[PDB]
């Protein structure tokens, strides 16, 4: 596994991020360092594990997904060391971060990382990120078994966080707000492909209501893509993989209607 | 070419940037993958043209310039692959976004990217850029022939963007700003080196006029580097590619006096 | 030396820091470039200085460390090459920039940049970053000796920045705020683990006065790390390199009790 991709909270703005890769590439110096994002919200390690959950498919099999947003460090809360279904390995805090990760290629083995030898010494309390995490990260793409990084534990005993799901209701179909593409201001939801073909049908514009905005409802155009409306018009369409979203063309539909992640959204015929 | 240069605007807060250098490196795992940026403005494809402009006389003749602002993805705006004077090869939606990358370096030869064996399959029409731009990208590192991509297409196929150009006026040279150092706020021109050499030869300061702001003059001294005035006062200067800026020294110019590209510039003597 | 670490105030969001490793590549093919950071405040030699401190021991032997935060750029302010203790290369503006660095592992030789053999000609002066420091950078990367690049000169003819260090005071350690650790708000101070364990010995809370806030006082646990407290609430411990900090578990402390740089902390029992 000569490739590492790396994520956390501790931002691209100091030398922090800087410092992890330097303990990698001394472990690993045939190994390729690629940066996910060290922009995660602090501590959130729910919009980091959010983040992950396309990385397993976009990486090729010989990743070590490495990722770090770990408020628990320096407790009882351990490292994870995990081989997924792709063949790929993944290391990072047992706190849900590679929850949704796990949800697209699952666990096929799993150890808690706990060997001093796969550690950076000595480990500093306030950075398992750097001494735990990137250190195992790096024996692993050197070469080290998983096997020899501490106990097996089973998949079970990864947590796991809470994802709604979206659900046919009244007269459609009714899912909430995931997350927003903040380059762009596009709400994305958790609304699959397959609930709303039955309204795809007809090539009649479908009506959304947001119910976090004092009951917003639109009449919207299902779209392949965003030049199909003109500029500064509503949109919807499915996202790059595979969720009904929201946007704008060429501008940015939540700086319009001020949604958030939990808001509620219903389409129907 | 083993070296792929990666610019966009769909910035690097979240997973999306790393995502498309994870489909790269699947193609072409003998490659180095380098960032421009991913911070252009969104769908600001002249912006993104600018940034672009001095991308091939810096990077070496073995680099893939893969570049993708895209607002038209998923339309009948299709993505070309050019092979430059300099030998590197340049992969982007056809919006005008190469436009002054190749005016430093002309088109040889140009083809339009039509070949499924070339995209990173089933296409998603609303990212393009990962999709085409990147795989084809990845694929002609990884040895891909660039005839193999799609159909030849003529240089004059390819859009281009209006760029305004300095001249000589009343009684000095007129230019306009062209774009902003925003990491200090120094102001950069569309004024070549040359024309202004006239005014050069007796060491006194020069006259420069902005319009945009109520109609500002200043005298102010020509310089070959900040160090050159008291700490906080204004210079003229020739910038790193050979055109005419203002700044302040160890201050931010823009703060003070508030320019927006398309403002006029005249200096005279 | 195969690695080259690069970090600058020229910032990411445009292609400046990109075009230096352009010029780098092509120098030396064979190297990695990693990016420290690039955004140092602008002009903030001390800012630069204070991130890179850490980076000698986090960082290989076989490690340039390329740096350029260079507001005397076109002057009579040379770069410098110097090999340290460890046998890394360092090259970067003799403006104080390296010395905190060099408090990590000493100048064992140190060379001015001075040769053209080993700077990308025409050098422009308002970018010594580029042509001077990055270029040399990648020269030495590309096994250049060291020699080569100019004349010897002694390390007291390297600039170095005071740096306060804290003191034993009236009844207990006064010391000073030398930083933020700005993603998450947490305070860190000049106080060495070894100064304060005479007041560490009886379990109890800490006084801790901050004297920029009208004088505030605070009682305050020490922790291992920030989870031993309730969530959003203080804490004082040991951060990742031996000083002594403050923070909030999971919330930001400096939003709080708002402390710039430069602000005094005593701590007492
Ligand atoms: C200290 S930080 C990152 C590196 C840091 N810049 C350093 O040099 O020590 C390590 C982890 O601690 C967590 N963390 C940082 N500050 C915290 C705080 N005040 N409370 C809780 N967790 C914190 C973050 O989620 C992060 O993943
Ligand atoms: C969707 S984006 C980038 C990746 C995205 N974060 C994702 O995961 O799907 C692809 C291209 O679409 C364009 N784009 C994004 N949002 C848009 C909108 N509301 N209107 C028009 N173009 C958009 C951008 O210029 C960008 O280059
Ligand atoms: C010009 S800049 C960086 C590259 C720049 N974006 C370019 O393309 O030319 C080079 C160095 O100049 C210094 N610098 C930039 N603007 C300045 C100003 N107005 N006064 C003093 N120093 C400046 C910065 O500290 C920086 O390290
Ligand atoms: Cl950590
Ligand atoms: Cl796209
Ligand atoms: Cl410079």
């Amino acid at each position: 596994h000569n490739l590492i991709a790396f994520l956390s909270d501790v931002g691209s703005a100091d030398e922090a991020h800087a410092l992890c890769k330097g303990v990698m590439y001394g472990v690993a110096p045939a190994a390729t360092i690629v940066d996910i994002t060290h922009d995660v919200a602090p501590f959130d390690v729910r919009e980091g594990a959010l983040f992950l959950a396309d990385v397993p498919h976009s990486f090729p099999a010989h990743t070590v997904i490495c990722a770090t947003v770990y408020p628990e460090t320096g407790t009882a809360t351990h490292t994870i060391a995990v081989r997924n279904e792709k063949g790929q390995l993944l290391v990072g805090p047992n706190n849900g971060l590679l929850s949704f990760a796990l949800d697209a290629s699952p666990a096929v083995e799993c150890h808690e990382v706990l060997s001093p030898d796969v550690m950076n010494q000595p480990v500093t309390p306030t950075w398992y990120g750097k001494d735990i995490v990137a250190a195992c990260a790096a024996h692993l793409a050197a070469g080290t078994d998983l096997a020899a990084v501490g106990p097996r534990i089973d998949p079970k005993q990864i947590v796991r966080l809470p994802y709604a799901s979206a659900s046919e209701v009244e007269g459609g179909i009714r899912g909430e707000v995931v997350r927003i593409d903040r380059a762009f201001g596009n709400v994305w939801t958790n609304i699959p492909t397959h609930l709303i073909g039955s309204m795809l049908q007809d090539g009649e514009r479908l009506e959304v209501k947001i119910e976090a905005l004092s009951d917003t409802v639109l009449e919207l155009p299902f779209c392949k893509t965003f030049g199909e409306v003109d500029e500064g018009q509503p949109l919807l369409y499915l996202n790059s993989r595979g969720r009904l979203a929201l946007g704008l063309n060429q501008s940015n539909f939540i700086e319009k209607w001020p949604v958030v992640p939990g808001d509620s959204i219903t389409v129907s015929p």
